[PDB]
């Protein structure tokens, strides 16, 4: 019950990173809702014409981040949004990585006022539109 | 000439990663100069205790980055910084992983507002204080 999407083979993210991020931003996006089911494995490496041990890698990468979960014999569905605590580690790390990036544009020659369009311009296309159901 | 700094070794970041942001992070604070002599290699090791191999590494990337040039005989120096031109893919790369990183904190619930406080906090904490001579 995902929605199909664009998959870059040149990008610098693998291809099982992509579809966590796609399926992650999915969910931001509401397309996505709890307790969803998805795409079993199998289904969507053959709908999406990737390899199926690629999706595995993906689907545990996202049981991990508790952004689904699997239950034997029933099905893949989409984890608690709700009331979920943030794993503070992954907080932290991601914080990290703000840091390393800022640093980065910095370095290259963008300033803080380029940056902070930059993350309203990707906060917003994160966002999305709207979905409703009736 | 580089200032020494605090390496983690329970960080996220590799060794050699550590060591390029921090000579990086160094240059945009002023604290390290176009045209500054740094660190052999070897000088650069034997003074942080470090894998003389890891430190290689990490100017092997800096070299890449043109952060560093190294002049045989002669030593390793802070490239050009007046009039460089940042590498394009460099950019993309670097604005992609930003993309990335506000949609992973979005996903762990931090919101628009909260992210733009981080950026100006990170922000200030690379440009740092002021360094001055005479």
């Amino acid at each position: 019950s995902n929605a199909m999407f664009t998959i870059n083979t040149k990008s610098q993210l693998p291809i099982y990173e992509q579809i966590v991020q796609k399926i992650k931003e999915q969910v931001v996006k509401g397309v996505l809702q709890e307790g969803e089911k998805i795409l079993s494995i199998r289904e969507f490496a053959s709908r999406i014409g990737v390899n199926p041990n690629t999706v595995s890698k993906a689907y545990q990468e996202l049981e991990r981040q508790e952004v689904i979960i699997t239950v034997k014999g029933k099905g893949t569905f989409i984890a608690n949004q709700t009331d979920k605590l943030s794993s503070p580690k992954k907080l932290a790390e991601t914080r990290t990585k703000l840091k390393e990036t800022i640093l980065d544009l910095v370095y290259l020659g963008v300033n803080i006022e380029e940056i902070h369009k930059l993350a309203d311009e990707y906060s917003q296309d994160i966002i999305g539109g709207d979905v409703v159901e009736g």
